[PDB]
DNA sequence: GAGCGTTCAGCGTTCGTTTATCTCCCCCTGGTATAATGGGAGCTGTCACGGATGCA
């Protein structure tokens, strides 16, 4: 029941989700570096870093149905 | 003294010791790239008693 209705992903959708993972990955990478970046831009990178987190959880919750299928076996 | 008689002696002389090196399989971890996307499943009937808990 908890899985509920979450959108199953067609080809173009899930590839686009993967884009935002590495987009968010490069964002937090530069933020992880010690050199100074502008504060307003830093929040924009944080937006990309937050979106990368959102895109990760979106992908997992959609694919939760798959893992239960293989668990039956 | 002759000739050999007992018995410490400390000294070698390597053999005694325990102690130090050094080479190897179980055991644990990580990784596979067509696509695959919400369970089976086992029940059920004793009997009375009471008090909580729901609902007209």
């Amino acid at each position: 029941k908890q899985i509920g209705k979450v959108p199953l992903l067609n080809a173009e959708q899930e590839v686009e989700l993967a884009k935002r993972i590495e987009a968010g990955l490069f964002a937090e990478d530069k933020l992880a570096n010690s050199d100074k970046l502008a504060p307003k831009l830093k929040r924009e990178l944080e937006i990309i870093a937050e979106d990368g987190r959102r895109a990760k959880n979106h992908l997992l919750e959609a694919n939760l149905r798959l893992v239960v299928s293989l668990a039956k076996r």
